[PDB]
């Protein structure tokens, strides 16, 4: 007990999530993202005479792609099938609060014996004061070593990236199998749309197959935020004329109104999509030329 056990405790609070059971029925397409991740952490597990004997597997697993795809939820689904230890580690925050944490880090995930360490926007150790690029540097010096030291006693990386291109050379060679995670097509759109109004009574003038349409390019992400501002909006017009005493005698369902075309105009017109064309062209371009086999 003391200081190194409140440590220990401290990281678990931030890294250990409270719903890490994701399955990969509840995620929306990503079907490719999908097959590609499974056969990178989870065929070696099943196959171990092919890839102890024929082909060695992936030495590190790196999500790449725009931001709100859901890449969270695919690492979660992963420690869901695998029935491992998920930590949620986030690399810009963990520097502000050195090198000592990223080895209890890894120290805890050896203790709880199968463990999957998530480790995202892992882009920001290689930020470019002088302080903050010294305890980066130690950092992503004791990250490697664990990375390269990585039946039941099983710890697997899992790394993900907004921005693959600012990933140094020594840090994207423990990152072998390179995986995109793609926007939400046209099909895929529609049924985030419903999804997320599953709780919400829509007027029958909205049009949700226009909608999907016309939020071609919205991350997963960012149709959740429309759908949560248009029903935020409509549930506001109920309460702003209502006095406290209503409003704490009403309840949950009642003080939802249905969500209006003009809701959804306005929430559109408020809330566009967080990548352009000319983002989707950098991600491709890296694809081409640092895609994993």
């Amino acid at each position: 007990a003391g200081y190194d056990k409140d440590l220990v405790e401290a990281l678990e609070r931030d890294i250990v999530s409270r719903n890490p059971s994701i399955h990969w029925d509840d995620i929306a397409d990503l079907e490719e993202a999908k097959k590609l991740l499974r056969e990178a952490v989870v065929l070696p597990m099943w196959m171990p005479d092919f890839f102890k004997g024929i082909r060695r597997p992936w030495k590190g697993v790196l999500m790449v792609g725009p931001p709100g795809t859901g890449k969270t939820m695919l690492a979660k689904a992963v420690a869901t099938e695998c029935g491992t230890t998920f930590f949620n580690v986030s690399s810009s925050t963990l520097t502000s609060k050195s090198e000592k944490l990223v080895r209890l880090l890894f120290e805890m995930a050896r203790f709880y014996a199968p463990t999957t360490i998530f480790i995202d926007q892992i882009d920001s150790i290689c930020s470019r004061t002088s302080d903050e690029h010294e305890a980066s540097r130690r950092v992503k010096s004791e990250l490697l070593i664990q990375m390269d030291g990585v039946p039941s006693k099983m710890v697997m990386v899992l790394a993900a990236t907004n921005f693959p291109w600012d990933i140094d050379e020594a840090l994207r060679r423990r990152l072998e199998k390179r995986i995109y995670i793609p926007l939400p097509t046209a099909k895929g759109r529609a049924e985030l749309l419903k999804i997320n109004l599953r709780e919400v009574e829509l007027d029958p003038d909205i049009q949700l197959e226009d909608i999907a349409e016309k939020i071609e390019g919205y991350s997963g992400a960012d149709i959740t935020n429309v759908c949560r501002d248009a029903s935020l909006m409509a549930m506001r017009r109920r309460i702003n004329g209502l006095s406290p005493e209503e409003i704490r005698a009403l309840s949950k369902e009642e003080l939802q109104m249905p969500v209006t075309k003009g809701d959804f105009e306005l929430a559109l017109k408020k809330i566009a999509k967080s990548v352009s064309a000319a983002d989707l062209e950098k991600y491709e371009k890296w694809m081409v030329e640092f895609g994993s086999a």
